[PDB]
């Protein structure tokens, strides 16, 4: 069994959402997240070539980073406190991928088996990111 989940970080309001049927669509590809003065309001994830349903508020301005060819999610670390305010998503190629404001109680989710990357995530959603939980596989 290589799968592995890390998490959830922060709390327990808005709905719960869950990326597991996306990973069909292909690997982690892109990454938006919408950013505020406090947190982060919103997460979009691309599989292969297709985003995410979007999830969380409007309230709060739209970041995006792709990634490169081949370029896989190894490490996330991140901040929350009711909700989330920080991620950093560590790649096979050296980058820190870093959104949001450096405040707020640590996380620090690495994978458990290995040579697994990070396949998909999941967490609660309202008009802010409430929580967050990462998925990883082979
Ligand atoms: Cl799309």
């Amino acid at each position: 069994r290589s799968s592995s989940y890390s998490g959830e970080y922060g709390s327990g309001g808005g709905k719960r959402f869950s990326h597991s049927g996306n990973q069909l669509d292909g690997p982690i590809t892109a990454l938006r997240v919408r950013v505020n003065t406090y947190y982060i309001v919103g997460l979009q994830v691309r599989y292969g070539k297709v985003w995410s349903d979007y999830v969380g508020g409007r309230n709060g301005d739209l970041e995006e980073i792709f990634l490169h060819p081949g370029e896989s999610v190894i490490q996330v670390s991140g901040k929350y406190k009711w909700y989330l305010k920080k991620l950093v998503f560590v790649t096979d190629k050296g980058r820190y991928l870093s959104f949001g404001k450096d405040s707020g109680t640590s996380f620090n989710a690495v994978p458990l088996h290995p040579n697994t990357v990070l396949r998909f995530i999941s967490g609660r959603s309202g008009s802010l990111i409430d929580a967050i939980g990462l998925h990883w596989d082979v």
